[PDB]
C-alpha cells in the first residue's frame, strides 16, 4: 500500500507537467467540427463536453487522446436487437435520409461519409502533418508523429433512456435516489458495432459520478474526508492496461477494455457505499477487494453491465473461458507479488 501511493504519485506527474499536445488536438478537432457542421447530415455535430478536448482512455500512455462527437436524432424510435438487451435497431418517424436501409439507420453508410469528411479536411492542414488510418473507435488520427486522436460518433436522444435500463444503475444505497433520478434524465448515447446495431454509451454518467463519488456531499472536499474510490479505479485500469501491453503480443487480452474494469469497480461502490469503508488510509485493502471482485466476475463468468443487468458481460459466449482462466492467471500472479507489472 506504501507502493501503490507510489504508483498513483507517478503517473500524476506525468498527467500534470507542460504538454504542447492539447493546442495541437484542439486545432484539428475544432476544423474537423466546423466542416462537419458544413454538411446536412452532420449540421447538428458538437463535442460531448466543450472545454474536455482531452479524455484519455489509457492512463500509461497520455499521448492517446480520445473524444467523441455527438449529433441528435430526435424522434427516435428504439428496437432491440434478438433478445441481447444491450443492442438496438434504430430507427425514425429527416437529414440521415441518406443512411438508411427502409426504416432501419445503416451505421456502416453513415461513417462513411463520417471518414470521407474528416479524410478531405485533414489535408487543409499545412500547419500539422495529419494522418487518417484504416480501422480493424471509428476514427483515428495521427497527429505529427507522436499524437494519436480516436474520434467517435454518436447518436443523441434526450428522450428517457431505454427500457432495459429500468432496474440498472442501482446506486440508490450510495449516491442516492434523488441523484439516480437526475442522472436518468440526462440524454443517452448510441454507438456502432454487432447487422447494423447500435449500443448505449454511458461514459457521460460515469465521468458525473466520478466527479461526485462519495455518499457524503463533502466527499473529498477536505483532510477529514479524503477517501480513495477514484484511486483504487486508476489502480485497476492501470493494471489492465500494463497487463494488455505485456501481452500485447498474444492474443489473450484483446477481448478486455477499461470498461470491464470501470463496469466491476461500480458494483464494488454499490456493495460498500459508505465513505468510512474507502478511508484514503485503507488504500491497500480497498483495492485488494477490487481486484478480489474482479477476478471473482472472472472466475464465474458473471459481470453485470451496471446498467442494464441482464447483460452478462462475461457470459461464455462473449469471452471464452480460456482468456478468462489466463486473465485470473495474471492478475492473481501480480497480487501475490505486490504488483511489480505496476513497473
Ligand atoms: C467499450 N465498450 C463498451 C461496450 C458496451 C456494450 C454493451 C453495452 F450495453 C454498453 C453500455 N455501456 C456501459 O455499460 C458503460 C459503462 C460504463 Br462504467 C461507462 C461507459 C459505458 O458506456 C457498453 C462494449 N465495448
Ligand atoms: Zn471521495
Amino acid at each position: 500500500a506504501s507502493k501503490l501511493r507510489a504508483v498513483l504519485e507517478k503517473l500524476k506527474l506525468s498527467r500534470d507537467d507542460i504538454s504542447t499536445a492539447a493546442g495541437m488536438v484542439k486545432g484539428v478537432v475544432d476544423h474537423l467540427l466546423l466542416r462537419l457542421k458544413c454538411d446536412s447530415a452532420f449540421r447538428g455535430v458538437g463535442l460531448l463536453n466543450t472545454g474536455s478536448y482531452y479524455e484519455h482512455v489509457k492512463i500509461s500512455a497520455p499521448n492517446e487522446f480520445d473524444v467523441m462527437f455527438k449529433l441528435e436524432v430526435p424522434r427516435i424510435q428504439l428496437e432491440e436487437y434478438s433478445n441481447t438487451r444491450a443492442y438496438y435497431f434504430v430507427k425514425f418517424k429527416n437529414p440521415l435520409s441518406q443512411f438508411l436501409e427502409g426504416e432501419i439507420l445503416s451505421a456502416s453508410k453513415m461513417l462513411s461519409k463520417f471518414r470521407k469528411i474528416i479524410k478531405e479536411e485533414i489535408n487543409d492542414i499545412k500547419d500539422t502533418d495529419v494522418i487518417m488510418k484504416r480501422k480493424r473507435p471509428a476514427v483515428t488520427l495521427l497527429i505529427s508523429e507522436k499524437i494519436s486522436v480516436d474520434i467517435t460518433l454518436a447518436l443523441e436522444s434526450k428522450s428517457s433512456w431505454p427500457a432495459s435500463t429500468q432496474e440498472g444503475l442501482r446506486i440508490q444505497n450510495w449516491l442516492s435516489a434523488k441523484v439516480r433520478k437526475q442522472l436518468r434524465l440526462k440524454p443517452f448515447y448510441l454507438v456502432p458495432k454487432h447487422e447494423e446495431t447500435w449500443r448505449l454509451s454511458f461514459s457521460h454518467i460515469e465521468k458525473e459520478i466520478l466527479n461526485n463519488h462519495g455518499k457524503s456531499k463533502t466527499c473529498c472536499e477536505n483532510k477529514e474526508e479524503k477517501c480513495c474510490r477514484k484511486d483504487c479505479l486508476k489502480l485497476m485500469k492501470y493494471l489492465l492496461e500494463q497487463l494488455k501491453e505485456r501481452f500485447k503480443d498474444k492474443k489473450h487480452l484483446d477481448k478486455f477494455s477499461s470498461y470491464h474494469v470501470k463496469t466491476a469497480f461500480f458494483h464494488v461502490c454499490t456493495q460498500n457505499p459508505q465513505d468510512s469503508q474507502w478511508d484514503r488510509k485503507d488504500l491497500g485493502l480497498c483495492f485488494d477487494n477490487c481486484v478480489t471482485y474482479f477476478l471473482q466476475c472472472l472466475r464465474t463468468e458473471k459481470l453485470e453491465n451496471y446498467f442494464i443487468p441482464e447483460f452478462n458481460l462475461f457470459s461464455s459466449n462473449l469471452i471464452d473461458k480460456r482468456s478468462k482462466e489466463f486473465l485470473t492467471k495474471q492478475i492473481e500472479y501480480e497480487r501475490n507479488n505486490e504488483f511489480p507489472v505496476f513497473d
